[PDB]
C-alpha cells in the first residue's frame, strides 16, 4: 500500500492525455476545442481535454462501423479475441496506480477504492467477458428433421456507449467489456466530469491490440451524447445515467434508426432490517456502507433503511456510530473512507435535499458542508428519521444522505419498499428462511440483496432495472444480449 | 366443407362485436362503435365497439389488480399450463368459426384461416404452456459464502397492439408467452381485424384465464397509443409498420419507460443461384412468398434475386407459379389469392404498381380486379427492376415482386444488405459452403436455406435486425419481453 | 369415490391380462411357461403370467432392433413423438381406475395411493418427457469461423428397463418415459412379484401409437434381467433394484458389449430434526410418512431419524401418535394408509431386522405381524431408539422400520447422515437460513428436502445416488442422458 | 530448436523418477523401481517408482483427508480458477522440458509435443480453469411453496489412468476438468511413459495446488487395477484399450459401485465421395489421420472408404502422401512419424501387417526399419481390403490403412457403421444435403466432415458410441464424469 505522500508526489509528476482516441491515435477535437478537467479534490485544473462535436463524433463512427464491416475484430476466432481482450486487462492491471491515481484525481473517489475496487473491477469485467467467448454458443434446434435448424447470435456492428462520472472506469468497461467480446465495435463517451480514465484505457486498447476503430473515445459534454444516440449508423447505445436523460436517449433511438437503446438509471433502493436479523452490527456498518460508500453517488445506494420498531433505537445507534468512519478527507490519503463530491453544483444539489430533510425529518447526523477551504466539494454523512412519503424519501438524491423509515410489520416494509417508481435494487436482513425467500422473492428490483448490500462484484448476477430504474442488464452473460441479436436459420435438406 | 357450405356458415353465424374487459363482453363506456366491414364484398359483419379512454384505463386497471391479487401469476407452472391447454383445445373445438371470423374480417382465404392462422394460434399457445415447468433460472457459480440465484419474474402488466395481416395467429404471438409467464394482458386488435381477438377472449374466461388476466380493447390507433403512453402498463409488445413502431418507441419513454417490443416491416430478399437444388421448387416458392396471404405479410420475399445465367428460365417458372394466386373468394377453399384488407390498402398497392410500371418491366398481372363485388383484389405481380428502384426499396404490403439480377454471389450479398430492414432473407443453393457462408452474412433474424416462410415451429426466435423491430417472437426467448430478471444475493457468513 | 365394496366388486369382474406384450401384439410365453400372480393381499392367485424365458427375450430385443434401426419412431417429428406419447398418458388417465386396482391387488399397495400417487405420476412422468421433446435442443459451439461446429444427442437404439415391486408402474414411467421420448425402443423386464400394470400399459401404448416392436413388455423373474443384462444387441440397460442384483447388472453389461448401465438402488437416508424445527407437529407427521408410506418399501425411505437430544422425548411422542394413521389394513379399502407386504419371505426379513432391533435398541411401538388369517402379510408399523452403529440403523430394511437416533449438534448429525455407503437421499428440518443452505450442502445425497420429506413429484428434479445408491438420475431433462449419446459434428467450409 | 539443440538438451537433462504424492516426491514401498526406455534408441532414461498397494492406499488416503478438508473443493471458484491458471503458465513456461520429456518416453516427434501435446495440455487446463466461474446450476420451475434447487457437487475421489500414445494430453483430459470441479485426483500413468505426469504434479504444487489434491502413482497395471477396485474412490475416468476397459467396469461394479467412464479403441472410417470438394487436401489428410503419431491413436482414420469412381487416382494420392511419414528420429524438428512405443507392440503391429498380406493387396510400406537404431520403426502401411479382412475390422495401433471401396453413399454409410467401435468418422462432399444427412447417420461420438482430427477445440465432447468408450472427454459435459448432481427442495409452507 502507498501513502498519501507517494500518491501525492505521483500526481506531481503524472503526464495526463487528455485528446480524443479515434481510430487507433489520439486526435485533438475538430478547430481546436477543449474543456478544463478539474479535481473534485482541490478544484486544480488537472488537464485541458478533448471538447468533442458532430465532426469528431461522425469520425468515431465512421471508424467504427468501417473496422466492423471489414472484419478485423469481429472476424477474428474466439480464442484471438479472448487472448486480445486478456492482455488489455493485463495492461489495466499493470498500469493499476497510474489508473487508480487518474480516477481518485479525476472524479474525487478515495484511492483505498480505486486501487481496490474500480480499476480490479474493470480488469475484470473484461477478462470474464473474455474468457465467456469461447464456453457458450447457440443452439441446434429440436425441429423436424427435414431441416437442420440452428439460432446463433451475431455482434450487432457499432455500438455507442455514454457513461456517468460515478464509477467512470468501472461503468465505462460494463459497457465495453461485453460489447467488444461479441465482436462489437465501440465509441465511448465518457462523462465531461470524468473522462480521464476512458482516455487512458484507449491508449492501453490499441497497445493491446485491439484494432484501429474497434475502440474509440470521445470526451466532451452532452452533444456527442445527443448525436450518438442520433446516428444513423450507430447500431445500439448503452447509457448509465439519469432518467431524463435516459427518456430522452430512448427517444432520439426511436426518432432516427431505431438502434437498440439499452439504460441503467437511478434508484431509491430500500434495506430493510427485521428483528431477527443475523448480527446487527454487520447490518448496521453495511447500512452506512451502502448509503457513504463512493459518497453516495451509486444508483444501487441504500438510501432508504426501513427498521422494524422493536430494534430501531439501538440499531440507529450502531448506524450513528457506523458514519464516523465516513468523515470526508483526501482522497489521495489511503486511510480516508468518503472523498469528494464531483462538482459545485451536486454539492449544492445535496445540501438542498438535507435542508429539505432538516424541516420533514429527524436529523440524526451529520447534515453540514465541511472543507470549503479546500477548493474541494465535501459534506458530512448524514442521516434522517423521516416518514416513507417524505421528499428525501421518494428523491434520488445522489449523495451521503440516508432516509431512515420505521415500520412494524414485514408486509408493511415490503409495500414501502416496492412503493417506488424505481427497482434497481433492494435487500433485506432476517435469520428465517422463509421470511428471507419470501421477502426476496416480492421485493421488485434487479437485485436483491438478503443478509448483505453491495455485496461483492460477481460477474454472474445480471444489474439492472425493473421500473424506471432501467431496461436490460449489465454483467453476467444476459449483458450479451444488449450486444447482439439472433439468428434462426433454417437449412432444408429437401 | 365447399364454397357453399362456408356461405351457408357465414349467413349463420352470430357474430360478438363488443369489448372483454374484465370477465364480461361490455359496450364502449359511452357506447359507441365502428362497422367491421368484409374485405371480400364490402359487407358490414358487426358494429364492434370503439374504446377509448375510459375503456383502457378499466382494461388496465383490471388486469393490475388480477396480477397483484396473484389469481393468475401466484398459480403454479402445472395449473397455469392446464389452463392454457384448455383454451388452445376450445380453440381448436371451435376451428371452423374462428377461421371463417378471421376469412370474414381480413379477406383471407378459409384454405389458409383453417390450416395456417387458427391451428397455428392454438400451437403457439400450447407452446408455451408446455414450456413453463421445463426451464428455470440459475444458481450462480458465486463464492461459497453465498447461495446467488438469478431467476426470471412476470413484468405485470402486458399491452399488446397488433395488426390485420394475421389477427389471431400475431395476438397469440404475443398473449401465449405472455400469460404463460404469468402476466396481465390487454390486447388492442387492430381495427380493421377485431373478431378474432375478442372470440377468443370470450374462450380464454370460459378456458378459466381469470377476468381481468386477459382483456380485448377494440377501437383503432387511439387506444393503442393509450396503452404505449399508459401509467400503470409495464410493457407493450407492437407489431406493424416500422412508421408507427417509432412512435411506440416514443410513447413508452416519454411516459413510464415501460419495456417496448417491435416487430416492423421488411423487404426481404430471397436469393436464387444456378446450383440451387430445385429450381422447379424454388420458383413454386418464390411465387409463394410474395403472393401469400396477399403479400400482407412483414417477412414477404418481395425481392427476388436471381442470378443472371437462370434468371430467363426461372422468370418463366416464376409467371407458371403465379398462376394459381388468382384472386378469388376466400370463402372458396380453391383459392390462395384473397382480398386486400380495404380501398385505402389497395390504393397504396396500386401506386406501388404504378410506380413500377415506370421503372421496370412488367412481366405478369398488376391490375385490380373484380371491383363490382363491392370487395378488393389485385392481381398477382412481377417486376423486373433495378435494385435502386422504388419499389425495390420500400415496402408494399401488397403482392407485388421486384425481380433483381446479380452476376455473382457477392453482389447478391450486397444487394440483399443494402436495405433498412433486417426481418429475413433466403438462399437456394446445393453447396455446403455456399449455404453456411451466405446464412451468415445475411443481416436479418430468419435466414432460410433451400426454403421460404418454411413451417411455423416454435422453436425459432423471429423478428428485426436494423428496423424491422427489437426482440423476438416465437421461442423460450419470446419469454424475456414479458419477465425481468432478478439476481438474489444470499449471504449465509 | 368409490367404496371399498367397489372396488372389491371391481376386483371380482376384473378380467387380467398375463400375456407378454411383444412386436405389437399380446404373446404366451415359448412353449407355455407362466407363473402364479399372487397377490399380498390374502395370497389368492390373481392370474397365470407368461414366464419368459430366451426366445421371447430374444424376440423382443430383435423387434426393438429392427424398428430402431427402420426409424418407425426414431424418425418421426419432435411433435409426432409428442402426440402419440401425449395419448399413451391420456389413455393411462382413462383405465386409471383399472391401473389403479391392478398395482394394489399385485402389489398390495393402498387404493388411495395407487389412484392419487402411482397412475397419476406415470401419466405425468410420460407427459413431461413427451412437452420436453420439442423443446431443447443441441449446441452451436462457439469454434473457430471456418467450422460449422454442432454438439447433438442421439438415441442410443435399444434400451432394457428391469424394474421392481414397489412402485411397479411408476418406476417403469420413470424409466420408458424418457427412453422413448428421445426415440429408442424399449424392452421392459417388469418384477415377477408385479407384473400386471406393465402389461397392461403395453398395449395401451400400441393403442396410442407406439410401433411395434418399439415397446414390449417380457414378464419372468431373474433370468430375462440377467438375458437383457447380457444381450449383445442392447445398448443400454436402466435398473432399480437392489444394490447386489444391480452389482451383477453392470458386471454383466460391461463383460458382454459395454451397454451403458443406469442402476437406482437402496437407501438409508438420514432425516435430521433440529430444535428450531418451523413446525414439530408436521415434522412428526411427515417422519412417520417417510418410513410408513408405501409399507417402507421405498429407496428413499426415512429411515434414520436424527433428532436433536434438546427435542427427543417430545418428538418421540408425536411420532408414536402419528403412528397410529398407518395400522396395517387391506389395501382395497380407501381409508386405509398403509397396506401389504409384499411377500412372505419379504415378512419375514422385515421381522428379522426388527428382532436384531429388539436386541440391539429400544423398542418404541409396533414391532409385530399382524392380520396372519388372512393369507396376506402385514407388518405394524414400528419405531426403535438406537445408537447410529446398530445394525437395524446401518442396513436398508425395506419395511415399516424406524431407526431414531439422538444427537447433541449439528455437525454430529452430519456426520452421522454420511455416515453410510448410500446416498439417495436426505433431509433436515430448520428454521434458520444458514443452517438450511449450510446442512443440505453437506449432505451427500441425490435429493435433500428442507422442511419437508419426499415431498410431491415434480418431475424438475434429478433423482437418484451417490455413493452406492445408484448412478445416474430419474426424471428431469438430466434422465434423458442416459438414452442418448453426445456427437460433435465439425463442418469444415474451407 | 535444432535436432542438435534438442541432442544437448537431452544429455544435460536432469529426470525425476519419484512418485508425486501427497505433496511430496516419494520412492515406492520398497524402494521399487522400473526402468524407463526410450523407444527412439532403446536408452535407459531413468528409474521410476514401481508403486503398489501401500502406494496406492497413500495417494487415494491423501486425496481423501485433501477433500474432506476442503482445502482445493471449499475455494472459491475464482480461486481454483487462479490457480489453475498458474499451473498451465508453468506447464508452458516448461513447454521445452516437457515436449522433451514426451518425446524422449513415448517416441513422439518433437514438432509434435512442442505443438500439440504440451500446448493441448495447458489449454485444457486453462479451459476448464476458465469455465469454473461461468456456468452453474438451476432453479427449477417448482410449485410456489418451494424453491427448488438443481446444483452439481464434486464426487470426491477421483482415480485416472491414461495411455502411453498420448501421455500429457490424455492426463490433461481427465485432470483438467477433474480438478476444475473440486476433486482429489490420483493419476495412475502408463508404465510406458511416466514422466510428464510426474513432471506436471511438481509443476501443480508449484503453482499452488495443495498436498493430496493431484497425486501421481507411476507403474503398471497392478496399480491401476488397484485404483480400479479401491474401497475409497468415488469415480474412476480410464483411457485405453476396449479389453482393459472391460474389466475397469467390472472392477467397479464388484467393489464399491464408484463410477467409471472409459474411453476406448476404435476403427473410425474417413468415408471419401467424388464431390469432394479437394481430393488433394482429402488425400493427405487421409494421410495424417492414420499415420499422425504412429497410427497410435484411438481415432486413427484406420479404414479409409474411396467411392469406386476415385479410387485409382485417391490411392495414387494417398501414396505420394505418405512419403511424408518416413519414420526419423523425433528429436529432429522436420520429422512426421516417430518411433513405435516398444518391441512388443511393434511386433504387434508387424503381425497385422502380415495378416494383410494374406488377405489384400498391400500398397504401400509394410516394413520394419531402422533396427540398428535399438529403436522401434515401421514404414507408414496401405493395403487395399474387403469390410471383412481381419485387419479392416480389428484396431491395428499402427500405421497401418486399410483401404475399402464402395460403390454408393447408402453402401458406404453401411459399412461405415458395420462395426463395434464409434469413436469417430468423415465424411468429405460439397453438398449440403449429403453432408448433413451422411453425418447424422454415422453412428460415431466426433464426425468431421470434410477434415478429420480438425484441430483440437475443447467445445467438442469427444468419445465413444458402442464399445469405444462411455461419457465425453472436452467441453463442459466432460465435468459430469467428476460431479453428482443433487435437487435441494426447500419448503417454504
Amino acid at each position: 500500500k502507498l501513502t498519501l505522500a507517494d500518491w501525492q508526489h505521483k500526481a506531481a509528476s503524472l503526464e495526463i492525455e487528455g485528446r480524443a482516441f479515434i481510430d487507433g491515435a489520439s486526435r485533438d477535437a475538430h478547430g481546436g476545442r477543449t474543456f478544463d478537467c478539474v479535481s473534485p479534490i482541490d478544484g486544480r485544473v488537472l488537464a485541458k481535454v478533448a471538447d468533442c462535436g458532430e465532426a469528431d463524433v461522425n469520425a468515431a463512427v465512421a471508424a467504427a462501423r468501417r473496422a466492423f464491416d471489414a472484419g478485423v475484430w469481429a472476424g477474428l476466432n474466439p480464442r484471438a479475441r479472448k487472448a486480445v481482450l486478456l492482455r488489455w486487462a493485463a495492461l489495466m492491471r499493470e498500469h493499476l496506480d497510474e489508473l487508480s491515481l487518474l480516477e481518485t484525481l479525476d472524479a474525487g473517489k478515495p484511492i483505498g477504492d480505486t486501487t481496490t475496487v474500480d480499476v480490479p473491477g474493470a480488469a475484470y469485467c473484461v477478462e470474464w467477458f473474455a474468457e465467456a467467448i469461447d464456453k457458450v454458443g447457440g443452439e441446434v434446434a429440436p425441429a423436424d428433421h427435414h431441416l437442420v435448424g440452428l439460432v446463433t447470435r451475431e455482434p450487432v456492428g457499432v455500438v455507442a456507449a455514454v457513461v456517468p462520472w460515478n464509477f467512470p472506469i468501472l461503468m465505462a468497461a460494463w459497457k465495453f467489456g461485453p460489447a467488444l467480446a461479441a465482436g462489437n465495435s465501440v465509441v465511448l463517451k465518457p462523462s465531461e466530469k470524468s473522462p480521464l480514465t476512458a482516455i487512458r484505457v484507449a491508449q492501453l486498447a490499441f497497445e493491446a491490440g485491439i484494432p484501429a476503430g474497434v475502440f474509440n473515445v470521445v470526451p466532451g459534454a452532452g452533444e456527442p451524447g445527443k448525436l450518438l444516440a442520433l446516428h444513423r449508423d450507430v447500431d445500439c447505445i448503452a447509457f448509465t445515467g439519469s432518467t431524463a436523460v435516459g427518456k430522452l436517449i430512448m427517444q432520439y433511438a426511436a426518432q432516427s434508426n431505431l438502434k437498440r437503446a439499452w439504460l441503467e438509471l437511478g434508484g431509491k433502493s430500500p434495506n430493510i432490517v427485521l428483528p431477527d436479523c443475523p448480527d446487527l452490527d454487520r447490518a448496521a456498518q453495511t447500512a452506512a456502507g451502502a448509503i457513504f460508500y463512493n459518497m453516495g453517488e451509486m444508483c444501487t445506494a441504500g438510501s432508504r433503511l426501513l427498521v422494524h420498531r422493536d430494534i430501531k433505537d439501538a440499531f440507529i445507534e450502531k448506524l450513528v456510530a457506523a458514519a464516523r468512519a465516513y468523515v470526508p478527507g483526501n482522497p489521495l490519503d489511503p486511510s480516508v473512507s468518503m472523498g469528494a463530491i464531483v462538482d459545485g453544483i451536486q454539492l449544492e444539489r445535496v445540501l438542498g435535499y438535507i435542508e429539505a430533510g432538516r424541516g420533514e425529518g429527524r436529523l440524526v447526523t451529520g447534515g453540514a458542508r465541511v472543507n470549503a477551504e479546500t477548493g474541494g466539494f465535501y459534506v458530512e454523512p448524514t442521516v434522517f428519521e423521516v416518514k416513507p412519503d417524505a421528499k428525501i424519501a421518494r428523491e434520488e438524491i445522489f449523495g451521503p444522505v440516508l432516509s431512515v423509515i420505521v415500520f412494524d410489520d414485514v408486509d408493511e416494509a415490503v409495500r414501502i419498499a416496492n412503493d417506488t417508481e424505481y427497482g434497481l435494487a433492494a435487500a433485506v436482513w432476517t435469520s428465517n428462511l422463509t421470511t428471507a425467500h419470501d421477502v426476496s422473492r416480492r421485493l421488485r428490483a434487479g437485485t436483491v440483496w438478503v443478509n448483505c448490500y453491495d455485496e461483492g462484484g460477481d460477474m454472474n448476477f445480471p444489474f439492472g432495472g425493473y421500473k424506471q430504474s432501467g431496461n436490460g442488464r449489465d454483467k453476467s452473460l444476459h449483458a450479451l444480449e444488449k450486444y447482439t441479436e439472433l439468428k434462426s436459420t433454417l437449412i432444408r435438406l429437401r
